């Protein structure tokens, strides 16, 4: 009923992308009015003729950053860290180095003022990563400029892990994932679940999966299922229904920290005044916003009514997650091939618009 109507909306707005971009497989979830709806298309593995289904595990890419943010907020609300702390309080070899002038909130929200999108090619081992951060020097004034960055939020996740005395994979797999009711989400996919891990596909439909990299886990290294991600949206829409420490942490991730044009940077999540135009949501993934440094403006008044989203990709996968508290709706799309972010944003906008009360 609503089942049929939503499936119809998804068939009209997401299904055509499968042909347009030759996508072998897709899971789209919608949560609305307190009910979850799971829609699956295609194959998780072309060679094995395995269909995408409720157990299929996808690479979330940068949507991993949401879990990193949630982990840090959890740490902070437990008094394990303060966001005014610097990384050398926790990772002692960086004590009294220049990166130790940048605080944990600034690493989380990409404002160190000299951290690019990726580590250089040459930084691969734990030691080379430690060395990179020892040798780091400032460029822009700390806190002034947003530059979307894996090394920035990776360094944040690493110190969060230190503050909890667990490697970061265990922070998520042992504490945060279960706290959010997630059952099949992973930093390292369990042995007994490899049969469920999709292959991703490149534009020649060669099957691929994410390779290891420096501080990968906190930046882009989580994998999950459609039901788990719909649980995660449910948690974002209803933090009050969770235990205090995870509840506090979820609420903390929604707090906007500074503004760039019409986007507010929260923890991991991007935040907008709601109702938001499509163009506002598209502009959030502009080359200028994603690839270049941008001067931030301090928030004077946060919007009283908001919505949040996050895009992510690995070479073989696309993810998009969106929720609007006031409408009590959300959506997740997972694909095992990249499709343009703007198509993900537009498709979701149409479906959410159609189901608003």
């Amino acid at each position: 009923p609503k089942d049929q109507e939503i499936k119809k909306l998804v068939d009209q707005n997401f299904k055509p992308l499968l042909e347009k971009y030759d996508v072998p497989g897709m899971a789209v979830g919608v949560i609305q009015n307190n009910k979850k709806y799971e829609m699956y298309y295609g194959l998780q593995s072309v060679q094995d003729k395995k269909a995408v289904n409720s157990s299929t595990i996808f690479e979330l890419g940068s949507v991993s950053k949401l879990f990193t943010a949630t982990a840090g907020a959890y740490a902070k609300n437990k008094g394990k860290i303060s966001f005014d702390d610097t990384p050398g309080k926790y990772w002692k070899e960086l004590k009294n180095t220049p990166i130790d002038q940048v605080n944990l909130l600034q690493l989380a929200t990409y404002t160190s003022g000299n951290l690019a999108l990726q580590f250089p090619d040459e930084v691969q081992t734990d030691q080379q990563v430690l060395t990179f951060f020892k040798d780091w020097k400032p460029k822009n004034p700390i806190g002034e400029y947003r530059q979307y960055s894996n090394p920035s939020i990776g360094l944040f996740g690493k110190v969060v892990a230190l503050s909890m005395n667990k490697p970061f994979d265990q922070v998520l797999e042992k504490i945060i994932f279960p706290a959010l009711g997630l059952k099949h989400s992973y930093v390292n996919v369990a042995k007994t679940q490899m049969q469920n891990y999709a292959f991703g596909y490149n534009q020649e439909n060669q099957p691929i999966r994410v390779n290891p990299g420096p501080l990968d886990a906190p930046a882009y290294g989580v994998k999950s299922t459609l039901p788990d991600m719909l649980s995660f949206i449910h948690a974002n829409l209803n933090p009050q229904k969770y235990p205090a420490d995870i509840q506090r942490a979820i609420n903390e991730t929604h707090q906007g920290r500074y503004q760039v044009n019409t986007m507010y940077q929260a923890l991991g999540w991007e935040e907008f005044s709601y109702p938001a135009t499509l163009q506002t949501l598209l502009d959030s993934n502009s080359e200028q916003i994603v690839m270049k440094p941008n001067k931030v403006t301090a928030i004077s008044k946060e919007p009283s009514v908001k919505m949040y989203h996050k895009t992510g990709s690995t070479n073989g996968f696309g993810t998009y997650v969106v929720f609007i508290p006031k409408e009590n709706i959300g959506l997740v799309m997972l694909t095992n091939k990249r499709i343009p972010n703007e198509e993900r944003i537009k498709a979701a906008y149409a479906v959410l618009n159609a189901i608003k009360k």
